[PDB]
């Protein structure tokens, strides 16, 4: 799309506040490494592990992107213009983009 | 309007909060007696005050409607929503009624 040199996208890092809507929008910078060098491996517990603490699954060479926190999305002071006005709140709508890959 | 025994007002005290607006309105009872026995009545200074108490004016017998507080407009729980979220206010128009009167 943008080839060497042209830029994917622009930071877009603010919040706001229309009527009975907030809208936050976040951006950061991430690093992906290489996961078990490109492979699936079967997890388990430890032998001699408790049997509350046993377990079986499987690791992946993938990652993902997790902002299921409020302070990814949320300053300090937005909370407070939440919290100290609104009785309640909900989400509505997300837009998640990735841009800028190196 | 109203002759004996027809309400010529209703009681209204409250605050609505409209976008960048906000209307108190207030509601009181007042009792106005007679004063100075309908006379008008030259005051001043009592003889032997200091020069700077010195004082020359006019008693009249009428009584006049102050609301030049705050107080008489905004609940305690109204100041605070105007002062933890705003930048600045100012009075835009007011309206005053008197009715009941007995």
């Amino acid at each position: 799309a943008d080839g060497v040199g042209n830029s994917s996208g622009n930071w877009h890092c603010d919040s706001t506040w229309m009527g009975d809507r907030v809208t936050t929008t976040s951006t950061r910078t991430w690093a992906l490494p290489t996961y078990n060098n490109h492979l699936y491996k079967q997890i388990s517990s430890q032998s001699g592990a408790s049997n509350d603490n046993h377990y079986f699954g499987y690791s992946t060479p993938w990652g993902y992107f997790d902002f299921n926190r409020f302070h990814c999305h949320f300053s300090p002071r937005d909370w407070q213009r939440l919290i100290n006005n609104n009785w309640g709140f909900r989400p509505k709508r997300l837009n998640f983009k990735l841009f800028n890959i190196q």
